[PDB]
């Protein structure tokens, strides 16, 4: 039910081999590790979770943009990019979190479908 | 070699049934019709052209954003969104033109891969 | 009543010396030159027009992104960024057209205010 | 040396009355409150800090987008938008953090200048 896709606005390409960590907000308001992986050749990260595991709650998707840029020899501004949202069962069932990266900027959107 | 994908930043969804027209710049500097279609349920428009037809040159992708918004009952700012670029055989071979729409704003990127 | 601002997402800076051409759709359906200028050191282009001159119409703001990137020695994807909109059709408004540039991407937004 | 500007991509306007909280990473690795404020009618938030106070460090600028959209009666996707960056590590700089909001999307950029 959750896919992350990352694109590079400088090169006009997927952002490949970018680390992504997903956390779930715990009862005590801390961020608990939930899923992680690295984007593929298409800039996509599939298979993070299952429907059974992905219960309603607040999630954070942290994208390691800084390591991405440094690997390409580029000095970036941000430490990482964070996307924090609530999963709601009343809405559609599949979530794509997309991010478009530049050294000093990023954009993100949600594509939420059934 | 050419795909167009359109997303809606207000609803968090693909932008479905959006008209898209592609033109090629002619020798006389006019814009000649090249391909067209409507985005699918995934927000994607496939099958616009073939490798044989998609020669180097300047192309314009016009996205009918105004009709899209009006169909949803929303007053938009722009008449359309235009994306104008050069296809270059020295670069990778497959082009995805992606656009993210809001009533008063849009973003576009190119994903160019082999 | 019309201002254009351009920022550079690679440098984290204003986009300086960006050429901008504004056209207005004529009776015969052609794009008539209306005004032009260059962004300043702040990334802003002021003084394009006047409230008398900026009548109702369909306007095109062409931001010469290719020229900008090439002048920096970069080979970018797009020829330019065009922003096309109807203006002043419910009386005079002030318009800021903002753009944020990367070599293979751009975004644009409008800020529309009623004086 | 720190300014936050927020625009609304739905309305085509500044995003007014947006709450912003700035944190600085402490020695123990926690996010310490540093400053906070609200955007004005221009969408701008000035006066967060001073050059004395804005020392080197890792800063987080939290823009309370959910609160903004809810106050407008809209149900948005994100909780907030966070912008996290190292500041002043090669001496004092001025930073503008700009954001452009839609209910299911946002973008952010930095303008960094050396006075
Ligand atoms: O639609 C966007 N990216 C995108 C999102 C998905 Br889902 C895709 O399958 C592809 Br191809 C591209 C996008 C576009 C801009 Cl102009 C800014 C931000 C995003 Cl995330
Ligand atoms: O708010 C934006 N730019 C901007 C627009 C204006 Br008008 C300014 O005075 C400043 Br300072 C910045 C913007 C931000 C993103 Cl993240 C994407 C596109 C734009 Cl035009």
């Amino acid at each position: 039910p959750l896919m992350v896709k990352v694109l590079d606005a400088v090169r006009g390409s997927p952002a490949i081999n970018v680390a992504v960590h997903v956390f779930r907000k715990a009862a005590d308001d801390t961020w608990e590790p939930f899923a992680s992986g690295k984007t593929s050749e298409s800039g996509e990260l599939h298979g993070l979770t299952t429907e059974e595991e992905f219960v309603e709650g607040i999630y954070k998707v942290e994208i390691d943009t800084k390591s991405y840029w440094k690997a390409l020899g580029i000095s970036p501004f941000h430490e990482h990019a964070e996307v924090v949202f609530t999963a709601n069962d009343s809405g559609p069932r599949r979530y794509t979190i997309a991010a478009l990266l530049s050294p000093y900027s990023y954009s993100t959107t949600a594509v939420v479908t059934n």
